[PDB]
């Protein structure tokens, strides 16, 4: 029975509006409704993994698990296994997998982050799950961010708190936040970004939605505009939105958007918005393809419609050679040559690198680099040909060319990371000096760049 080199992943996000679901929710898991939808010919084909995020979820874990599992069994005739379930307040994540995957999944982690302070602490935040699927790390975050059209900056702050403080994945990757710990990271939820148009334009916006003319609305979507200005979700992807705004509907129909201010809304307008989103970030040159992104039309218990996204995702096998794991393979080496970091910092400490990768027995610390001044004000840290030669555990090119090296640049004075990035070993050639490059981030914001050349020796 061969190990897979691809899986499909279903991501669902639904703000349930504190109401129980209707009796049938199968359209959600079938990716049917509006937007980029799944072909009917695939309806019986189970996804490998289903990740369900809910917000304002009124159900117990048991109640929702029974609905989800019975839904999938009706669609696929497969009884899915529960990988993980985690709930913070009314924010929940469920991971289900096909039974054949039970002994491919390990290192399951869960965590939550509570956002805000005092007034603003008590219902918003995020839950997450991570695990290994054979040789591939997978992370999933369901966040319910701050509501209200005039709170985009608070949402951006909520995002940074969640990626700083959510403790998923390999804790040995200590310099790295969740945006670097996984081969594939999926971040979804009620992100609560709104279409920023004047209140007076409510009926005009409704008109546009009825005509399925989303361009002039999407150009005012706060998440797209904040991402384009690098204020949030730096280096994440989102599929093009081709479905109507998923909020705010009158319940029990989809014929009406309920946007006007009410005591129940704190006298706030809720212009039709794409509150409910799926984004992802995968390591460089790993296969990931969005095969659906849309909303259901027939689930109407909430003032939000459910959103679905599905993905092809490249995965690798749990590789054993005669040498590693448990020793190095002298036929393998990674050399970083003529490398330099460009940092935005004004500090003047010395810096060193750390190289982290599951292709190494443990992380590797470099010597300190040589600081110079860049022509436009910047710090340039030069490493020359001084960097330690990295000794992978396995030299086989079918393994090594699928690996990645995480890089942290750390202050000698404080041992704090000033920047993190990732280099793919999926090179055009081995035994050949080739350009490499990663942006460097810290707390998910851009802090610099790392560039240079690599020379990779494999057993071939
Ligand atoms: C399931 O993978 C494995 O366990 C093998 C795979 C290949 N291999 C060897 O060929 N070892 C010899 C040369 C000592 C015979 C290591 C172990």
């Amino acid at each position: 029975q061969p190990e897979p080199d691809m899986i499909t992943i279903f991501i669902g996000t639904w703000n349930m509006g504190n109401a129980p679901p209707p009796k049938k929710i199968t359209s959600w898991f079938l990716s049917k409704g509006q937007g980029k939808t799944r072909d009917d010919s695939a309806d019986y084909i189970p996804h490998d993994i289903y990740v369900i995020g809910t917000q304002e979820d009124p159900l117990s874990e048991k109640e929702w698990l029974e609905i989800l599992k019975h839904s999938l069994q009706e669609i696929t005739s497969v009884t899915f296994k529960t990988v993980a379930i985690h709930t913070l307040w009314n924010i929940r994540i469920v991971v289900l997998a096909k039974p054949e995957h039970e002994n491919r999944i390990s290192h399951i982690c869960t965590d939550n982050v509570k956002t805000g302070i005092a007034n603003t602490l008590g219902n918003k935040g995020a839950v997450g799950v991570s695990f290994m699927f054979n040789g591939t790390s997978l992370g999933f975050v369901n966040s319910h961010l701050t509501s209200g059209s005039e709170k985009k900056l608070r949402r951006n702050q909520n995002y940074m708190n969640i990626l700083r403080f959510l403790a998923l994945g390999d804790k040995k990757l200590s310099p790295f936040n969740i945006t670097h710990r996984f081969t594939h990271l999926f971040w979804f939820g009620d992100l609560n970004y709104r279409v920023d148009l004047p209140t007076w334009e409510a009926e005009t916006i409704i008109q546009k939605i009825k005509q399925q003319q989303y361009a002039d609305l999407l150009s005012h979507d706060q998440l797209l505009t904040e991402r384009r200005e690098q204020k949030v979700f730096l280096h994440f992807e989102e599929e093009e939105i081709t479905f109507a705004p998923t909020y705010r509907f009158e319940r029990l129909t989809r014929d009406k958007y309920a946007y006007t201010k009410q005591k129940a809304t704190g006298m706030k307008y809720n212009l039709p918005s794409w509150c409910d989103r799926v984004l992802w970030k995968s390591y460089p040159l790993v296969h990931v393809v969005c095969q659906s992104y849309g909303s259901t039309s027939d689930i109407m218990t909430s003032d939000h419609s459910p959103v679905f996204a599905t993905f092809e995702a490249g995965v690798t096998s749990q590789f054993v050679s005669k040498n590693g794991p448990g020793t190095v393979d002298s036929q393998g080496q990674i050399e970083f040559l003529r490398c330099y970091a460009t940092l935005k910092t004004k500090s003047q400490t010395k810096f060193y690198l750390e190289f982290h990768s599951s292709c190494l027995e443990s992380f590797v610390k470099s010597q300190e680099g040589e600081n110079e001044e860049g022509s436009e004000g910047e710090l340039v840290v030069k490493f020359g040909e001084t960097l330690p030669k990295l000794k992978p555990i396995i030299s086989d090119p079918e393994y090594l060319l699928d690996q990645h090296i995480l890089i942290s640049i750390k202050s000698s004075d404080s041992d704090e990371s000033y920047g993190e990035g990732c280099i793919a070993l999926r090179l055009e050639a081995t035994e050949t000096q080739l350009p490499i490059y990663t942006p460097l981030t810290h707390h998910g914001e851009l802090t610099g760049h790392f560039q240079g050349e690599i020379k990779l020796q494999t057993s071939q």
